This record gives C-alpha cells, sequence and structure tokens, in this order.
C-alpha cells in the first residue's frame, strides 16, 4: 500500500477531469470552466488497495490548465474534490 504510480490518460482518467471540474463548477470561484482534457502526468495513490486512492492530475479547462487533487473511496465509487488551483505552469 502507498504506492504511487503514473497512470493512463485514457476515459477513467478523463472522467476525473470531468468531475473535478463540475465540482469546482458548482463552487464558482473559477468562473465557469469547459472541460477540455486531462494531460500527462496523471499521478494516482494507493492508500489502500480496493478502498482508498487518491490522484493528482493536470486538467484543460476553458483553455487553462489546472492541477486538482482527488479522493476516491472505491466501494462506494464516491469522489471528493480537495483541491482546484491554477493556472499552473505546464509540467
Amino acid at each position: 500500500m502507498g504506492e504511487w504510480e503514473i497512470i493512463d490518460i485514457g476515459p477513467f482518467t478523463q472522467n476525473l477531469g470531468k468531475f473535478a471540474v463540475d465540482e469546482e463548477n458548482k463552487i464558482g470561484q473559477y468562473g465557469r470552466l469547459t472541460f477540455n482534457k486531462v494531460i500527462r502526468p496523471c499521478m494516482k495513490k494507493t492508500i489502500y488497495e480496493n478502498k482508498g486512492y487518491e490522484y493528482q492530475l493536470y486538467v484543460y479547462a476553458s483553455d487553462k490548465l489546472f492541477r486538482a487533487d482527488i479522493s476516491e473511496d472505491y466501494k462506494t465509487r464516491g469522489r471528493k474534490l480537495l483541491r482546484f488551483n491554477g493556472p499552473v505552469p505546464p509540467p
């Protein structure tokens, strides 16, 4: 447990980007954002296999680049946006 990996940027990961954007738009500090895409590198920490995971993402939204931190409850499939900041310099 506790392993950090660099993971794919496929549909699971792109959907983490949409979640982050959808969650932040309900807050509104960053305006009304349009999800564009998630870019490499996407990092994932295994807090405990099949139970807890954490993600660090670079996400493009309304043509600006942001960094988001997302937790995931593997059993409920529920997610929480812990952090959304930017614009950030590219990786």
